[PDB]
């Protein structure tokens, strides 16, 4: 208690006091969903604590300490827009206080935080899914982050590729990943057939996907507005490419 709660090692702190801290941190009244805590040390040295929320809130998230004095909540060079959700704080013992006049060394040390938070973040999100329950609490919330994220992130654009989850013609009320659907791929299948721009009520009365489904393809349900962004962006998933079938050109031949 005397020492700040993200300077503690993790394996000694409860699930309770991260929670009471992300409570204070952010004002809401839920406790967190998932949480990361790490450090980077050797040449540079940091402590990060990180929260995934349980809601959409639906910019000012990560709170930076220098030297365990908050100096702003607002350093936007910290993470990525599309992982605006995340909530929690950063504290660096080597940047400055800052009127050292030196700004190349700045951002190089913000730009390794930076790279660090988002590793960080996707490494939750890998173990978040491990446990389908609570990943399908965070898809629920934060899909679309993800999906904004293959635009804003092309390193790490094959990582948030299959952190994506959707129902399909063979998934049912259950969702199903892209690396699902490729398994399930028969022997000559070229394309990931899929179809945007329609409700849970109108991609079921579409003869366009009735059409590719009668020739035993497995097709997406992608019915979430910001799919079209998304598919657009990611144009492919393990070298095979994304097909609406909705298409007029579309050649579906075994032979």
């Amino acid at each position: 208690k005397t020492k700040p709660i993200w300077t503690r090692n993790p394996d000694d702190i409860t699930q309770e006091e991260y929670g009471e801290f992300y409570k204070s941190l952010t004002n809401d009244w839920e406790d967190h969903l998932a949480v990361k805590h790490f450090s980077v040390e050797g040449q540079l040295e940091f402590r990060a604590l990180l929260f995934i929320p349980r809601r959409a809130p639906f910019k000012n998230n990560i709170k930076l300490y220098v030297r365990r004095v908050f100096i702003m909540d607002s350093c936007d060079e910290l993470i990525p827009e599309y992982l605006n959700f995340i909530r929690g704080v950063v504290d660096s013992e080597d940047l400055p206080l800052n009127i050292s006049r030196e700004m190349l060394q700045q951002s190089k040390i913000l730009k390794v935080i930076r790279k660090n938070i988002v590793k960080k973040c996707l490494e939750l999100f890998s173990e978040l899914a491990e446990d389908k329950e609570n990943y399908k609490k965070f898809y629920e919330a934060f899909s679309k982050n993800l999906k904004l994220g293959i635009h804003e992130d092309s390193t790490n654009r094959r990582r948030l590729s299959e952190l994506l989850r959707y129902h399909t013609s063979q998934s049912g009320d259950e969702m199903t990943s892209l690396s699902e659907y490729v398994s399930r791929m028969k022997e000559t299948q070229k394309s990931i057939y899929y179809i945007t721009g329609e409700s849970k009520e109108q991609v079921a009365n579409s003869a366009f996907v009735e059409r590719v489904r009668k020739r035993g393809f497995e097709v997406v349900y992608m019915t979430e507005p910001i799919d079209e962004y998304c598919v657009q962006q990611l144009k492919e998933f393990d070298g095979k490419s994304l097909v609406s079938v909705t298409k007029e050109g579309l050649e579906l031949a075994e032979n």
